[PDB]
């Protein structure tokens, strides 16, 4: 029998990803033990079934050890551990597994920077994380197991899972994305590039600088339809947080084009509405005097610095004429290096349906195809896998449910 | 020669606290080596002098090893370390220090709660953190070294350093503060310290979890103090307390005559919290424009944004009127006593300011006076001048150096 041990944490996603990295390096344990200091208090289900789809029939047992060091000296030797993974735990928990433990092998998966992780499995490229046997300091290679007992080709994935799907398929060989075309983009394709990050505005740097100074932001309708969920990364800072206010006028304009004929014009507003819903307004469709007026009203009533973000040059110039500090997205930059491929595919899938079945190909053979399916405030894409051996989105669906519950 | 080694981190405070914990457990190293994966890029000065004040004349050397496990495999064997501390590392550096290193003894500082750290040395009570010899797994006892070559008894400490001073003195023995029936100013001191809380503070936490905008009244800043940041801040949404113009106007009007009466003490105390909590972009205290009031500005923000606007006030008449206009108002009326843990530094700071404008509070160890403190305020500085009558326990002098380093690290 092969016994695998790992550590529990408050963010169980790290423990989940630690196990999956252990699975994807060839290990097929008969039993997996998660050592955690405190009771779980959050029933998590589906890992056994998800592991079944990956050709691993294992039992997952949670062993609550307790809080304290001497307590971990004694109770960590009780089990006959074969391979011990010590990545997602506490420092002292990881150290308490190297010492006083009968584990034959102890390994750790290292990530270049710790901050990119803590999300769904496969989002981080596998070139940036490598599992290391801490005893001898070598890199054990990957051999990703294929999916078994695959029932449904269709699956529901968010943006992160779609990017994870691309990265996981990269382990097997060359993964090409056919049908993208691009070349000479139209009006909708241009904003699709902006939302993905392939196109950026030179004034996006101004948003970062103003975010560092701790200033309120009000974003125009075109900002949500062109920057999308990238507004979260542009505005968020550790010191002050997410200081992007929810404009009523922007919501009103998005709502008017959302509630009814799905033309290319309507696609822009639906994309902005999904971003608007995701960014703020966590849970009032009344009239408003406009984006400029609401910035002026807040400016005279608070001591915070009010900044107005817009892609409408006429609106931005008028806002500056009233004294407001305005960031006007005018200059366009190409070749930014890094962008979210998942956001690009999400926009292009939606755009293609209202203009071409764009597919994901591996080694010159089509593997999966995707379409756009929207209902309420859900940024979900349905991908259908035509290859029964690579139906990883089914596992990603289970993981997404696990992460959402946590 | 005695050689001490530790690991470098992006937050150098963890490395600093690891060394000082090793100093306070009796270690007197002749040379201190900090192994880091990347270049420092932020010069730290004054640390050598702080170790001198504790009777340690040591050399502090930064040895950049590099990134990688195989790279750390070779370059960590160069030094003949005597004692290696592996608390402030990033696991793989700690493992690369446990393995492939000729350190005679390796120890690790354990903390009960992971988030209580990342602050000045001594802020966390020493009963919650213990240094452990990981080779055999026992607790290395404390023998706090005495201060040496201390020239000036008087020193300036902030709220965190004042708590650190009490906790550090706690290692030597029982530390009593020889300084009931509170008056109006003493009541708000209890509220700000955390000994007194309002039952409606739970509503602030719930609204913070719901992701709602906050506007706080003048009495909120003078009574809740800097705990308002903890009540509003949440990991998902952040610090969502807007800076009221009218509230600053009321505080500014009462801060600028000449005699500091009991009324002025409350407003300047609230002003200190107001500048510390928010208004980071706008600076100084000049030219605040007029406003129609806290209620009107809440209505104006409510009618222009889709966020949930919540008004915080201790004025029941104001809160009820705001509620009658539809605003979600949290009215601080009910008082909770015996809430468990409180900020001792804020308590002494609040009591020090009111006492200087109304006895003589002292800090005593085992029945013998150790230090006395007084109130000295200037702009956005919550500093208390404490004079130590025993040169053998002049720990605030070291705490001043640590506070400067922490301020330099976080611009």
């Amino acid at each position: 029998m092969l016994i695998l041990a790992t550590l529990g944490s408050d963010k169980s996603v790290t423990t989940i990803n630690a196990i999956l990295t252990e699975i994807f390096t060839g290990l097929n344990p008969n039993k997996i033990i998660i050592f955690r200091e405190d009771p779980q208090k959050k029933d998590i289900k589906g890992m056994e079934k998800a592991l079944e789809y990956l050709g691993v029939n294992t039992l997952i047992e949670e062993k609550v050890i307790g809080e304290g060091i001497k307590l971990w000296r004694e109770k960590i030797r009780n089990e006959e551990i074969d391979i011990f993974d010590i990545t997602p735990g506490r420092k002292y928990m990881a150290l308490s597994a190297t010492y006083y433990s009968r584990a034959e092998e102890i390994r750790y998966v290292y990530l270049k920077d710790e901050r990119e992780g803590y999300n769904i499995f496969g989002y981080v490229p596998f070139e940036q994380l490598k599992v290391i046997n801490v005893r001898i300091g070598d890199e054990i290679p990957y051999d990703p197991p294929l999916t078994q007992n695959v029932n449904e080709a269709e699956s529901l994935l968010d943006v992160d899972s779609l990017r994870a799907f691309i990265n996981i398929l990269g382990l097997h060989g060359k993964v090409e994305i056919n049908g993208i075309d691009l070349e000479n983009p139209d009006q909708v394709e241009e904003i699709c590039l902006f939302r993905s990050g392939k196109y950026k505005y030179e004034e996006e740097k101004d948003i970062i600088k103003e975010a560092e100074r701790g200033s309120l932001f009000l974003a125009d309708t075109n900002v949500y339809i062109r920057l999308g969920n990238r507004l979260r990364s542009l505005v968020y800072n550790r010191k002050y947080g997410f200081r992007l206010l929810s404009s009523k006028n922007t919501f009103n304009e998005l709502y008017n084009h959302t509630a009814q004929k799905i033309d290319e014009n309507k696609v822009k507003f639906i994309l902005g509405m999904l971003s608007y819903r995701s960014l703020h307004v966590p849970p009032r469709s009344s009239g408003d005097m406009g984006l400029i007026n609401e910035a002026l009203e807040i400016k005279k009533n608070v001591e915070d610095n009010v900044v107005l973000i817009t892609a409408d040059k006429a609106l931005g110039l008028t806002a500056q004429s009233k004294g407001l500090r305005t960031i006007i997205l005018s200059k366009v930059r190409k070749e930014i290096g890094e962008w979210d491929i998942g956001e690009l595919l999400f926009c292009l899938s939606f755009y293609n349906d209202y203009r071409r079945m764009i597919e994901i190909s591996l080694n010159g053979s089509k593997i999966a195809e995707l379409h756009s399916y929207y209902h309420l405030q859900e940024r979900r894409v349905k991908v259908r896998v035509v290859d029964k051996r690579y139906n990883y989105p089914k596992i990603l669906e289970i993981l997404s449910e696990i992460l959402a519950t946590a």
